[PDB]
């Protein structure tokens, strides 16, 4: 019952800064562009101790699985290749990842009946914000 306030199938309905947290983390000009436009679908499922997140979009279909707690690698849609390691603190799904000497953290939080995601990038934040499905 850890995640069950996550599971389901959320679309994306704003967000802000995402453009210059993609800048931070090094993508380049035509994959922020397209990957800006995006509206993906994260869905979040859990199986026994299992959870899976799903991003369906127009830009790039990602899937994870993972194990709270227990490092894996991820190809993520910007194509770097991370290390990722994935914890619940205090409720809140802390995502980070590690690359090349570098570190961003993804968090995703149930606030009212939206789920946000908050990404950092050494100073730099997105906050990325949906809606159920
Ligand atoms: C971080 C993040 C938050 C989200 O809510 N949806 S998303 O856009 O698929 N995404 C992964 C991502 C997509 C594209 C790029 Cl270019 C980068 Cl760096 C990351």
């Amino acid at each position: 019952h850890m995640c069950d306030a996550f599971v389901g199938t959320w679309k994306l309905v704003s967000s802000e800064n995402f453009d210059d947290y993609m800048k931070e983390v090094g993508v380049g000009f035509a994959t922020r562009k397209v990957a800006g436009m995006a509206k993906p679908n994260m869905i979040i499922s859990v199986n026994g101790d299992v959870i899976t997140i799903k991003s369906e979009s127009t830009f790039k279909n990602t899937e994870i699985s993972f194990i709270l707690g227990q490092e894996f690698d991820e190809v993520t849609a910007d194509d770097r290749k991370v290390k990722s390691t994935i914890t619940l603190d205090g409720g809140v799904l802390v995502h980070v990842q590690k690359w090349d000497g570098k570190s961003t953290t993804i968090k995703r939080k149930r606030e009212d009946d939206k789920l946000v995601v908050e990404c950092v990038m050494k100073g730099v934040t997105s906050t990325r914000v949906y809606e159920r499905a």
